[PDB]
RNA sequence: AGGUCUCUCU
RNA sequence: AGAGAGACC
C-alpha cells in the first residue's frame, strides 16, 4: 500500500470526519492485582507519551508497493486456489438487497450500532432511520443508494484499545477505515453468498477460519493440518499488500465464475480514498480495514500468497499437499516435508511482504503443535481425552485485559468472558486466577464460573 | 469506534 | 427478536 496524495477537504469537497479524542479505558479495580504493561493507544497528536510525530506514525504502515501485475507463480497460485474453491459451489449470483441488509443463516444482518460511514455520519442520518428489522425495508435504502451512489470515501478513525508500551511511544495506533453503508450493501449484494459459504465452512477447503469457534475448531486442526507445520508473522500485512494481490484476487473470482461486473469491484478496493479529520487522501494497494468483507478477502489473498511463495521459493512443491487456514493475516499451514520460512520470508520481501518468525525471536525456529499459535491461542491436548484440543490463551494476555475497563458497570461480564478463555490453561492456573480476582472486595461480589462446570460444558460440545 | 466468535440481560 | 460486554483478526 502507498499513499498517492493528500489534499485539504476544501480542495476535494468532502465533509470533515472527526473522531473521539480521549480513551474510554480507565484502570479497573483489578489494575494493581495483576501485572501488565499495556495502556490505551495514543489517540491525539498532543498525547504527552508520544516520542514521535503522531500522524507520521499513523500512516507509516503504508510501506510502498512493489509488483503491480501477476507473474507466473502468482498466476499458478491463484488458479490452484480457485480450483480448490470450486468444490464449494459458491453461488456467484447477486444476493438480494433484503438478504444483504437484514441477514441470512450464515450472514449476520448489518449491525445497526456500527457506523453508517460517509456521508451519513457527517449529516446525522442514522442507520436506524433507513433500515428496519421488523419491516425488512429496502425502500429508503434503494433511494439513498441512488442519492449518494457507490465508491464513497472510507472514514478513518483511530482505534481505542490497549497497546504495548513501545507502540505508544512510537505512535503506532491502529486505524478503522469504515466503509460507507452504500458500499457495504453493494459488496454484501455482490459477494454475500460467498460470505455465507466461508462463514459456514471454516477449514482447509476455504483456507479460512473466519466464522470458526476455537472451543471446537481446535480439535479439528491437527487433523486438517497433517504433516509438518509452518507459520510466521507479517508486519503490517493489510497495508503492505501491493496491487498485484488484488489482481490475483480478480483471477480467483473470475475463475470460480463471477461476472465481470462483480470482478470489477476489486479495483475499488485496491484504489481507495479516505477522509481523516479535515483531509482527503488516496491509497493505492493495501486492504481497507473496515470494509465489508475485509477478513475474508485478506484470508483469500493469503491463500494466494502462501501458494505463490511456496512454488517460487522451492523446486518440486506439490500444492495439493499444502494444507492451510488463514484468518486475515494469521496463518497456520502444513506440508508433508518441512518448509523453511527463512527462505519463504526472503521470497516474501520481493513481493513487498515483511515476514518474521512465529516465536517472535529473530530465528525462524521449528513450529510444532507444542508451540504453534493461531488467533493468539496455543494447542493443548486434554489430559483425559487427548483427541480433544484446548485453545490456550496466555494468562499474560488475560492479565492485561482485566486491568482495564471501558464501563465498570459490566465488570461481571468482562470477568466471566476472561474466565471462559482462562480455564483452558488448566485447573491450577484457573484457580490461581480466581483467587487473585477474589482478593479484592469487588472480586468477592462476582459470580465466577466454576472450573468443573466449564470443563463439562466444553466436553458436551463434542458429546 | 470494521467483521468473526463467545457470553450476559430483557 | 431487542440491549450490552469480552476476546481475536
Ligand atoms: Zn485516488
Amino acid at each position: 500500500g502507498e499513499i498517492q496524495w493528500v489534499k485539504p477537504n476544501k480542495e476535494t469537497g468532502r465533509l470533515n470526519i472527526n473522531g473521539p479524542t480521549r480513551t474510554k479505558l480507565e484502570p479497573s479495580v483489578f489494575h494493581d492485582v495483576f501485572e501488565g504493561n499495556k495502556e490505551p493507544a495514543v489517540l491525539h497528536s498532543k498525547d504527552p507519551r508520544l516520542e514521535v510525530d503522531f500522524e507520521q506514525a499513523l500512516f507509516s504502515k503504508y510501506v510502498g508497493n512493489t509488483l503491480y501485475e501477476p507473474d507466473e507463480y502468482i498466476k499458478e497460485a491463484a488458479l490452484h486456489y480457485a480450483n480448490q474453491l470450486k468444490q464449494l459451489d459458491i453461488d456467484t449470483s447477486q444476493m438480494s438487497m433484503e438478504e444483504a441488509c437484514y441477514g441470512t443463516e450464515n450472514l449476520e444482518a448489518i449491525d445497526l450500532h456500527s457506523t453508517a460511514g460517509y456521508p451519513y455520519s457527517a449529516l446525522g442520518i442514522k442507520k436506524r432511520d433507513i433500515l428496519d428489522s421488523t419491516t425488512r425495508d429496502v425502500s429508503k435504502m434503494k433511494f439513498y443508494m441512488d442519492k449518494y451512489g457507490l465508491d464513497l470515501p472510507y472514514s478513518t478513525y483511530v482505534k481505542d484499545e490497549l497497546r504495548s508500551i513501545d507502540k505508544i511511544k512510537k505512535g503506532k495506533s491502529r486505524l478503522i477505515e469504515a466503509s460507507s453503508l452504500n458500499d457495504s450493501v453493494y459488496l454484501r449484494m455482490t459477494f454475500g453468498h460467498l460470505y455465507e459459504t466461508f462463514h459456514a465452512n471454516p477449514g482447509t477447503v476455504t483456507g479460512s477460519a473466519v466464522g470458526c469457534n476455537p472451543d471446537t475448531f481446535w480439535s479439528k486442526l491437527p487433523i486438517l493440518l497433517p504433516g509438518s507445520l509452518f507459520a510466521f508473522d507479517y508486519s503490517g500485512y493489510d497495508a503492505s499488500l501491493s496491487p498485484v494481490w488484488f489482481r490475483a484476487l480478480e483471477l480467483v473470482l473470475r475463475e470460480i465464475g463471477y461476472s465481470e461486473e462483480a470482478v470489477s469491484l476489486v479495483e475499488g478496493i485496491n484504489h481507495t480514498h479516505h477522509v481523516y479529520r479535515n483531509k482527503t487522501y488516496c491509497v493505492l494497494g493495501g486492504m481497507p480495514s473496515g470494509m465489508s468483507g475485509t477478513s475474508i478477502f485478506n484470508s483469500m489473498i493469503n491463500n494466494i500468497i502462501i501458494r505463490a511463495l511456496l512454488i517460487k521459493t522451492f523446486k518440486g512443491i506439490d500444492l495439493d499437499e499444502l494444507n492451510m487456514v488463514a484468518y486475515g493475516d494469521d496463518v497456520l499451514a502444513s506440508y508433508p516435508f518441512p518448509i523453511d520460512c527463512l527462505e519463504l520470508a526472503r521470497t516474501g520481501k520481493e513481493y513487498g511482504l515483511t515476514m518474521t518468525p512465529a516465536d517472535k525471536s529473530p530465528c525462524f525456529n521449528e513450529v510444532n503443535w507444542d508451540n504453534a499459535t493461531f488467533l493468539k491461542r496455543g494447542f493443548l491436548p486434554d489430559e483425559q481425552f487427548p483427541f480433544l484440543i484446548h485453545p490456550t490463551m496466555p494468562m499474560k494476555e488475560i492479565h492485561e485485559s482485566i486491568r482495564w475497563t471501558k464501563d465498570a458497570r459490566n465488570t461481571q461480564d468482562h470477568v466471566r468472558s476472561l474466565c471462559l478463555l482462562a480455564w483452558h490453561n488448566g485447573k491450577q492456573e484457573y484457580e490461581k486466577f480466581v483467587s487473585a480476582i477474589r482478593s479484592v472486595p469487588v472480586g468477592k461480589a462476582l459470580a465466577i464460573p466454576n472450573y468443573e462446570n466449564l470443563r463439562r460444558n466444553w466436553l458436551e460440545l463434542f458429546h
